[PDB]
């Protein structure tokens, strides 16, 4: 038995880093910690043994168990359909900076391009006030000319355009030895960030945390949702995973290797792109802080200077972005494959051709994000839709049924499913611990919190938070809306209709 290269992905060599360095230093590991061994392994062991012993995934499963808690299933699917639209414009940069690296020198490593304005200085060869940095030239002015402001949507980035078209069209047809390779490009990274100057500097701002700023909540709604992005947590294709074992699968110790090790490899991601950025500063004499983009940009400005620093950059600069592009390309086929799971709702009744509306769809709906500023617009879908709140309330709702509308029964299904009983902890923690830590982080964040800005500078206009808040509401309003539906169309009295929509099926 083998799984290959399944836990690594771009949940944690991209997202990672980049919310470490965002919300801070070493600090942010403390919830990353806490919200780990508690609202973590028991959530995903609960989503894998539902969707083993029902032999079913999607919203089907939900049905089974509790039907009216049907609605979980529905804003599960609606997410879903929100990261896919999104999560395929990562996949285009890629494209575009692996497209102009077949030449012998690299474009992001010299000055004095019609792109680079005046202040560039070509660093390493032979402080200075009102400085920059080719590498970030080549990401600020020339992938992506950043427009002044949301209002202002200026053109459309043509060359971009047909990159996203690439991508999808490479996956169209994806749904019509290897699997190693992540791993030795990860080591080859950390091998030449470790052993640079200055590293040990930017070491200490990665583990060493500063406290007495843990009460912005920021810190505390980042973590904890970055976990349940990795994991793949609240996007309903955990409840069909289980769905392939047989029945006979000792789950409780499957995931303890993926449950743990799936985290041990963003530690080694911060490991080797923490120490590029102490490089940087011991180069320009900047703060740790400063040297690179608090936003969704550091995997795409730290590494290519690693790269850059190491002999035949060339050769490595095109394999990592090789390697990003098929890490992405095998997590979105199977987020794709699942929202086509709409068949089992809807009895495309026999043939699934709503491939190609979907495409077409979501291809078109993705062309904002790559315009001019399109990058204002990516914060307020990363930050609100497909993470922030919208998986917290869900996961408080995501099984208090298991714990109270369902625990001990359940815990018999388990024994009779692997053959003995896990420990009892998990089950505590199902009852009160989640939806404990859960509802008091969320709390703790609609009492008093810090409207979001853009790397700290650049603060939205009034309807761009109108838009996120629509967007967060269009998630989980769901599932209270849901029980008007489910309720009111039985038979009409409140006692006993309640007891029909709670008996479970006949499992
Ligand atoms: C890169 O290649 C893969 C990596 C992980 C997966 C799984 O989720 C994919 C969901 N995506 C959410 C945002 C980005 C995450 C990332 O890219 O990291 C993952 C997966 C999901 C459903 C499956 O059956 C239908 C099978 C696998 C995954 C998730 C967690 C896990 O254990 C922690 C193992 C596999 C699949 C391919
Ligand atoms: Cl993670």
């Amino acid at each position: 038995l083998s799984v290959a290269g399944e836990i690594i992905g771009l949940g944690n060599v991209w997202r990672f880093p980049y919310l470490c360095y965002k919300n801070g230093g070493g600090a942010f590991l403390i919830p990353y910690v806490v919200f780990f061994i508690c609202c973590g392994i028991p959530v995903f062991f609960l989503e894998t043994a539902l969707g083993q012993f029902t032999s079913e995934g999607g919203i089907t499963c939900w049905r089974k168990v509790c039907p009216l808690f049907e609605g979980i299933g529905y804003a599960t699917q609606v997410i879903e359909a929100h990261l896919n639209v999104y999560y395929i414009i990562i996949l285009a940069w890629a494209i575009f900076y692996l497209s102009n690296c077949f030449t012998t020198e690299l474009p992001w490593a010299t000055c004095g391009h019609e792109w680079n304005t005046e202040n560039c200085v070509e660093f390493q060869k032979l402080s200075l006030q009102n400085a920059t940095s080719p590498v970030m030239e080549f990401w600020e002015h020339r992938v992506l000319a950043i427009s002044d402001g949301i209002e202002h949507i200026g053109n459309l980035r043509w060359e971009l355009a047909l990159c996203l078209l690439a991508a999808w069209t490479i996956c169209y047809f994806c749904i019509w030895v290897t699997a190693t390779f992540p791993y030795i490009m990860l080591l080859i990274l950390l091998i030449r960030g470790v052993t640079l100057p200055g590293a040990s500097e930017g070491i200490k701002f990665y583990l060493y945390p500063d406290l007495s700023r843990l009460s912005d909540p920021q810190v505390w709604v980042d973590a904890g949702t970055q976990i349940f992005f990795s994991y793949a947590i609240c996007l309903g294709c955990l409840t069909a995973l289980g769905s392939y074992n047989n029945y006979n699968n000792n789950c409780y110790r499957d995931c303890i290797m993926l449950c743990c090790l799936n985290s041990g490899t963003s530690f080694v991601a911060g490991f080797a792109i923490f120490s590029v950025l102490g490089f940087m500063a011991y180069e320009q004499g900047v703060p740790i802080a400063e040297v690179a983009e608090s936003g969704p940009g550091l995997a795409f400005i730290a590494y290519p200077k690693a790269v850059t620093m190491m002999p035949l950059s060339p050769l490595w600069a095109t394999l990592f972005f090789m390697m990003l592009i098929f890490l992405g390309l095998d997590s979105q086929f199977v987020c794709v494959e699942s929202l086509v799971t709409a068949v089992v709702d809807m009895y495309g009744y026999r043939r699934e051709l709503l491939i190609l509306a979907l495409s077409v769809i979501s291809y078109f709906l993705g062309l904002v994000m790559l315009t001019e500023g399109g990058m204002y617009i990516f914060q307020l879908f990363d930050s609100y839709a497909a993470s922030g709140m919208c998986l917290l309330f869900v996961a408080i709702f995501e099984c208090i049924c298991i714990g109270w509308v369902y625990s001990n029964r359940f815990y018999d299904n388990i024994e009779d499913m692997i053959g003995y009983r896990p420990p009892s902890l998990i089950k505590w923690c199902w009852m009160i611990m989640t939806p404990g830590i859960c509802a008091g982080i969320f709390i703790f964040f609609l009492i008093k919190y810090k409207p979001l800005k853009y790397n700290n500078i650049y603060t939205y206009p009034a309807w761009g938070y109108g838009i996120g808040w629509l967007m967060a509401l269009s998630s989980m309003l769901c599932i209270p809306l849901w029980i008007c539906i489910t309720v009111w169309k039985t038979e009409g009295t409140l006692p006993e209709k309640l007891q029909k929509l709670t008996t479970p099926s006949t499992d």
